[PDB]
């Protein structure tokens, strides 16, 4: 669960890649 966390982190940083189409969707609400 200790090493878990780094890998979070890094899922965590793509996951920013898609996000940022949603904040244009957030937007267009």
């Amino acid at each position: 669960k200790k090493k878990l966390g780094f890998f979070l982190v890094t899922f965590l940083f793509i996951w920013g890649m898609m996000l940022l189409h949603f904040t244009i969707q957030q937007r267009k609400k």
